[PDB]
């Protein structure tokens, strides 16, 4: 029998995607030689299987390249040789994904998986298809897009402490729509830590911190006044700051406007993209636990703000209840858990 050669690419093929390696397989014989070069003549790294039957590229192929593959198979029946040439995808534009939380992090039970692209994604389904999420213990989750660039993945209920989460964004060589291809792959892994749920009840004006179901701190607080109230709902804890200059102009509100502001505060924990924080407020200690006086932040004492800074972590949960405000928008950026599960589960890839 004359040896046969089978490649994972077709001679004369265009638009070949570089999201997979290129392989060469020999039948009725073994591979005596296999080389692959690009248009400039530079060789492509590869490896031959010990049995001599399979050859595969070992480095990723580039966009907008013409590769020439030459292979020779030898067998008792005879010899066979083939030359193939193919052209890879020619992207119109490239987009880089950014994944949160960070690799190796320990996050709270409310932390979703976040994949943010630096460009608008026309084929959301293709993006979701290219993201493999592993969970241990395994749990059902789903994708949901906060905007044209960022997609979130979370389960129906808060994570179970101790869950391992692994995120592989394999967007390289993937057509994300309108000629937009992924600039690279990204791969992160994180773990869920203690259950920490702080509840701010406007009827009592107390921020109570519960760690694994036990109350460990009770903080008098002053929330947003009626004209600028704090929205009810579930907030995901974000970044921590020993101190931060609060500037309303970052939210489209001129500083010189009635609701504008610009001041420096200590021990600030972010809980919404819309600008809600837990922070030190020495000027309202007298009102904390009695009346609301802020632009929407949870004003707490300096010692309680610092305690919150030291003992709360990204992904922990703050829930506000019984305020005169509405509900935090589900697409705020840290309000994911305000979207009903059935809506989140059905997604919005269009
Ligand atoms: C919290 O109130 C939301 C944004 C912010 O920074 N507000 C704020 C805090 C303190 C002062 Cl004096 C003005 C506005
Ligand atoms: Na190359
Ligand atoms: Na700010």
């Amino acid at each position: 029998l004359v040896p046969k050669l089978t490649a994972s690419v077709t001679d004369g093929a265009v638009g070949v995607t570089v999201d997979a390696p290129v392989s060469v397989t020999a039948a009725d014989g073994v591979l005596a030689a296999v080389t692959m070069v690009n248009d400039n003549g530079r060789p492509v790294a590869g490896r031959l299987s010990p049995d001599g039957l399979r050859w595969s590229t070992t480095e990723q192929l580039g966009y907008n390249r013409r590769y020439t593959l030459n292979a020779t198979a030898l067998g008792l029946g005879g010899a066979a040789t083939r030359q193939l040439t193919f052209q890879t995808s020619s992207p119109a534009h490239l987009t880089m994904p950014y994944v949160m939380p960070g690799d190796g992090e320990v996050v709270g039970v409310g932390e979703p998986v976040a994949i943010r692209f630096d460009e608008n994604i026309a084929d959301r389904g293709a993006a979701e298809k290219a993201i493999k999420i592993t969970t241990n213990p395994p749990v059902e989750g789903a994708f949901y897009w906060l905007n044209n660039r960022e997609v979130r993945w979370r389960p129906e209920h808060f994570w179970k402490p101790g869950t391992a989460v692994d995120v592989a964004v394999n967007t390289y060589g993937v057509d994300l729509g309108e000629g937009m291809f992924g600039e690279d792959n990204v791969q992160t892994h994180f773990t869920i830590g203690d259950e920490v749920i702080a509840t701010a009840d406007d009827n009592t004006k107390i921020l109570t911190v519960r760690v694994n179901g036990e109350v460990v701190k009770s903080m008098p607080t002053s929330m947003g006044k009626d004209s600028t109230p704090t929205a009810n709902g579930i907030y995901i804890v974000g970044s921590r700051y020993k101190h931060i200059i609060m500037d309303s102009s970052t939210y489209g509100v001129p500083v010189n406007s009635p609701n504008g502001y610009r001041t420096d505060v200590d021990w600030a924990t972010q809980i919404s993209y819309s600008g809600v924080f837990v922070h030190s407020a020495p000027w309202s200690v007298g009102a904390q636990g009695h009346t609301n006086t802020s632009h929407g932040c949870l004003n707490v004492s300096p010692s309680n703000a610092q305690w919150f800074y030291d003992h709360v972590k990204r992904g922990d949960i703050v829930e506000v209840v019984n305020t005169v405000g509405g509900t935090l928008p589900g697409i705020d950026g840290l309000g994911d858990w305000n979207i009903p599960w059935d809506q989140w589960r059905a997604g919005n890839a269009k």
